[PDB]
Parts: structure tokens; sequence; C-alpha cells
């Protein structure tokens, strides 16, 4: 049948009223009533410069929009491939099983790339844009992107999409006719780390995550991809590794796989980030290479935190051999990462200390066995590694290490300094060594898993309970935590943040659902910082969650859709 239903703007709030044939005023459609109530509309994120969307909608004939590059450049082949993808991200504002009505005004998108050769990713890359919306002659809009960058320019195309709604009590497709905005992101860094070691996500799976990235503005995906549970990396010179290592011959990424993804990525403005983490959580793969100690050691709670134990033996020569192929392969591949992340997390000095050989090493360069000394084995391993990671991408570039016991802010500077190394930090925002790793100078990346971690709420997966950092992290929580706030004065030394997915209980079944529609809200964050709360975002996140189901994403559910018809009603 048809709507029933219309929508009034009231104190900020959309009220559905019955649309009573009786009435010489326009009914509105919800979408329709949400842009113009909404202080900023539909848009996710909300831009952090100008944001005037206007008071009138235009109707729009979905076979008459053009996008016309008007710079070319080096970047011709990725501009001309994310116009072409323009249509696709405008139909998303129609429901699935509705057409509109073939009418109403042409739409021509300039396309203004001032710097058509920018196509590197760098912390200090240009993501900002200029959308300028205007009724163009009697019958056409003008819809005009400005950017600094390709990069830019697509975010920019982006937001367009996001001025188009479906009017489904009259089947019109709508748009935004006056538009002035100006935006840029206050993080260059906003990201997402899957881990495919704990369990594979398939590259469809993998790609369409990088789909829902590009529609909020997230540039990083953090691709965890080894681990001590698997090795599915495809390294052509230590083949070995992904043969032992992998879940099944088809649970890998293979060469073609990743450049695939890498692509992918570029083509969305999404940097593909890998991350070989070291020397602990290693373990399936290097069987037989006696490069590792303590693997599926037991009792496992004596030797690591969780199973299986495994750590490389920073003491055999042969290893760095291994390690520079690995990062050479890497480096192949991952081709359009600036960055690297070399892991450094959880270290263990039982593991290390059960190894005769290792006790040896350490007694012949007049070391003790206390927990001190494997801090300056670790030190030794750490230089040794980042060596042939630079030797690897054929340059120095900068190195991620999770916070540990080896970044301690007290002696950090004893093994690593702050131009060289960036650290992931996990601890809570209030933990004391954020506000110690920033005195030094030290960049920071926020993972806080007290609002970061998407994996905490489930089932345990060894014994009974829960896992270990539930409760679940509600997107409110998510949205509130802010960077600026756990920084203060040290701002600029934070180069974003990152939503964690740890796979110990998650694959390609549940991603969806753990990233989306939460991520969006760490989108918002690092795009904008807003000084408000997330209850002044409720009503777009809402929608934004919609957009995603519309997408094919499987988002998770927030909220009664009857609250999303009848905003102000579901409060607490
Ligand atoms: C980088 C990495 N990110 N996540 C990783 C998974 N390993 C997590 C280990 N772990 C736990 O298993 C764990 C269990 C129970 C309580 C706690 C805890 N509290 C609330 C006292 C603080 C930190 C951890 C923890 C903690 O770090 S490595
Ligand atoms: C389209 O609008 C832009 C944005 O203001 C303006 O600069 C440009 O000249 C216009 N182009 C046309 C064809 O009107
Ligand atoms: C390592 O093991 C030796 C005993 O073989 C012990 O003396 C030393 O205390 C241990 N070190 C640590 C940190 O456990």
């Amino acid at each position: 049948e048809d709507v029933v239903w219309r929508w009034s703007c009231d104190n900020g709030k959309c009220v559905k009223l019955k649309n009573d044939p009786r009435s010489s005023e326009p009914a509105l459609s919800l979408e329709a009533c949400k842009m113009f109530c909404n202080e900023y509309g539909l848009l996710w994120p909300r831009p952090t410069g100008e944001a005037d969307l206007g008071n009138f909608l235009s109707k729009i004939n979905l076979n008459s929009i053009e996008v016309k590059i008007l710079k070319k450049g080096a970047t011709d082949d990725l501009m001309e491939a994310a116009a072409k993808r323009f249509k696709e991200q405008v139909s998303l504002a129609i429901p699935r099983g509705s057409t509109p009505k073939l009418t109403g005004k042409a739409v021509d998108v300039y396309l203004v790339n001032e710097n058509p050769n920018e196509k590197a990713f760098s912390l200090e890359m240009d993501e900002s844009y200029g959308l300028r919306v205007s009724p163009s002659g009697a019958d056409r809009v003008n819809a005009t992107i400005t950017a600094n960058s390709f990069f830019g320019m697509r975010h920019g195309l982006e937001t367009l999409s996001q001025l188009f709604v479906f009017d489904d009590i009259r089947d019109h497709l709508l748009m935004v006719r006056d538009v002035n905005i100006s935006d840029k992101p206050v993080y260059p860094y906003r990201g997402i780390l899957l881990d495919t070691a704990r369990n594979y996500y398939s590259i469809e799976s993998i790609k369409r995550t990088i789909e829902a990235m590009a529609a909020v503005k997230l540039n990083t995906l953090h691709w965890h991809i080894t681990d001590s549970q698997s090795f599915p990396f495809v390294t052509t010179k230590r083949p070995n590794l992904y043969k032992f290592g992998a879940l099944s011959p088809q649970k890998v990424y293979t060469k073609a796989a990743i450049r695939e993804v890498v692509r992918f990525g570029l083509e969305r403005g999404v940097r593909v980030l890998p991350e070989f983490d070291a020397p602990a959580h290693v373990g399936e793969g290097w069987q037989d290479t006696d490069l590792t100690v303590c693997f599926k050691a037991e009792p496992w709670k004596s030797y690591c935190v969780e199973p299986p134990c495994g750590q490389l033996n920073p003491t055999k020569d042969e290893l760095y051999q291994y390690l520079e192929d690995i990062y050479s392969d890497m480096a192949e591949v991952f081709d359009t990462t600036d960055i690297f992340h070399m892991g450094g997390d959880e270290v263990s000095e039982a593991c290390w200390n059960s190894s005769d050989s290792i006790q040896n090493f350490m007694m012949q360069n007049r070391w003790d066995l206390d927990k001190e000394s494997f801090l300056k084995l670790w030190n030794y391993f750490q230089q040794k590694a980042q060596d042939k990671a630079y030797k690897a991408f054929g340059k120095k570039l900068p190195l991620i290490l999770w916070t540990s016991t080896l970044t301690n802010y007290k002696h950090i500077d004893d093994y690593l300094n702050k131009d060289d190394y960036i650290i992931q930090v996990w601890t809570t925002g209030v933990d004391p060594q954020i506000k110690g790793l920033l005195e030094k100078g030290y960049r920071l990346i926020m993972s806080n898993y007290d609002a970061l971690y998407f994996d905490c709420g489930y089932g345990a997966w060894v014994g009974a309970g829960n896992n270990w950092c539930s409760p679940y992290i509600g997107w409110q929580k998510v949205y509130d935590n802010s960077p600026a706030v756990i920084a203060l004065e040290h701002r600029d030394q934070v180069l974003g943040g990152e939503a964690a997915l740890w796979s110990e209980q998650s694959d390609t079944s549940t991603l969806d659902g753990r990233l989306w529609p939460r991520a969006a809200a760490l989108a918002e964050r690092l795009w904008a910082e807003p000084a408000t709360s997330w209850q002044d975002a409720e009503y777009r996140m809402l929608h934004i969650r919609e957009r995603f189901v519309r997408m094919g994403i499987q988002a998770e559910s927030l909220q009664p859709e009857w609250c999303y018809q009848n905003e102000g009603y579901c409060y607490s």
C-alpha cells in the first residue's frame, strides 16, 4: 500500500502525524523532515567548517546525473573510478524495492582537484574539501567539489551523496537545493584494526568493510594479518610459513588478493596498513624452524596471555633472514602504506627464560636472568627487526608498537625514539602512561580498551562467563571517548584513533555487526572532535545505521525503528 503518515519539525524533533487529505500544507516524508529539522541534517560525519544546508529540497532525475572532472593528472584513474561510483552512492538514498519517478532536474557534478598528481598516503596528506550546491539555470543543479587532493575530493563526493533523500510518499528523489560546506578532519589517522589470524576473514568481507569505512571517511585499515593461531599471509620467499600456518589452504591471502584489497582501499581513500606482530604472538607456521620457543607450551597460563603460547627466539641469526623476507614480501604488495606496524605487545619473560639457548646467550653477554634483563633481549630483537623492515621498504618509515613493558615512558628512550616510533595505546584513557609518553614527545594512536575494543562483551572463549574486557561497549561510549580530552595540551601528538576488532570470537560472519555502526561513532569523533556528546548525535547515528543496512552491511541494531520515526519519545 501507501505511506499514511507525514512528519513535522517541532523543537528539533520530527513528530509523526496523520497525512490527512483535508490539508493545503504539503506533507513531509520522514527523511525530508529530518534533513532540515536536524542541525546537521542526515550528514555523517558532520562537517567541521561551514555547514549551510539552506531550507529547500529540489526534485532530481536519477538518470540525469553527470560528473565532470575539471583537472586531469596522475590520479585520472582514481578520479574516474570515484566519479563512476557516484550514481550508486546516490541510489543508497532509495530503499530497496522502491523506484524514483524519473523526473526533475539534471545534476552537474564538477570535480576540481587542485593537485591531480598526488596519490600517496601520508600523515601530512590534505583531506580537506569545499562543497557547493546551487540551482543552475531553470532545470539544472550545480554541485561543485573543490579539494587540494584526490582524497579530499573523494570525501566531498561522499558528503554530496548524503545530500540526497528519497520521498517515499511521492516516490521522488530529492536533493538539498542550496549547500555551502567546507570540511576537514581533526585527525589524520582514523582507523579500524582487523585481526585476521585469530580467525579468517574472506577478502569479500574485507572489501565490504572498506566500503563502509569510506562511507564515513575512515582512512586506515590496520591489517593484523598474523598471530600465534595462524599465518594466512602468503609469503613467496618463506612459503612454509603459510603452508604450515594457514587454517586451511583456502584460508590464505595471496599476493593477488592483497593487491586487490590494497587497490580497493586506495580508490576509496583507505590506507591498508599491514602488521607483523613480533616477537610474541607467533606460533603456527614456524614449526621445524627452531626459531620459536614455547609454542603450545603447557600449562599455557604460565607462559602466555592466551593459548597457544609462542615467541620468536631473538638469539638465532637466521630469524632475521626470515623476518627480512616476510617484511619484503609485505612491502611488495602493501605498497600504498607509508607506515609499518611491528606489534610489540605482551612479551613473556617466562617464555624466553624456559629456553636453554636463550639463557646461554644472555649469560655470554653478561646479562642476568631477571625481568629487566629480558627487556635488553627485547631491545636487541627490535633493533635488528627494525633494520630489516627499513631494508624491506627500501627507506626509513615510521614504525608502530603497542604500549607495553618496552614502551613504558620511564625508559622508552633507552630503546626507541619519538621520530621513528608511533605508540598505539590500548590502556584506559586515564592511564598515567599516556601523559608520560606525551610529555616525552611521543605520538599516539588511541585504541583505549574501555572504549575502542569492539570484541568486548561476549561469552568467554576459554572457560565460562564473559570475555576479559566485558561489558560490551555501546556506540554512546565510543562517541564520547575524546583524544582531545585524553591528551589535552599535547593534542597534536595524537595522530588519531582506531577501533580494534580482535578476532578470538569474530570472523567473516560477525564482522559487519562488530564494526557497524559503532565504528561510525569513532569516525565522527575523529573527523570532527565535537564538543557535544552522543545525545546530540543520536538521531543522525540512527540514520547512518539505516544507510549501512541499505549498503548491504549487516549492521547492529541500536533502537526500535519506532524511535527513529518518533524522535524524542525514546529517552532516559
Ligand atoms: C595489543 C593487544 N590488545 N589486546 C590483547 C589481548 N590480551 C589481553 C590481556 N588482558 C587480559 O586477559 C585481562 C584479563 C582480566 C583483566 C584485565 C585487566 N583488568 C580489568 C584488571 C586489564 C588488562 C587485561 C586484563 C589484559 O590486557 S593484546
Ligand atoms: C557552478 O557553481 C560553482 C560554485 O560556485 C561556480 O563557481 C561555477 O562557476 C558554476 N559553474 C557553472 C557552470 O555554473
Ligand atoms: C629464569 O630462570 C632462572 C632459573 O633457571 C631463574 O633463576 C630466574 O630467576 C628466572 N628469571 C625470571 C625472570 O623468571
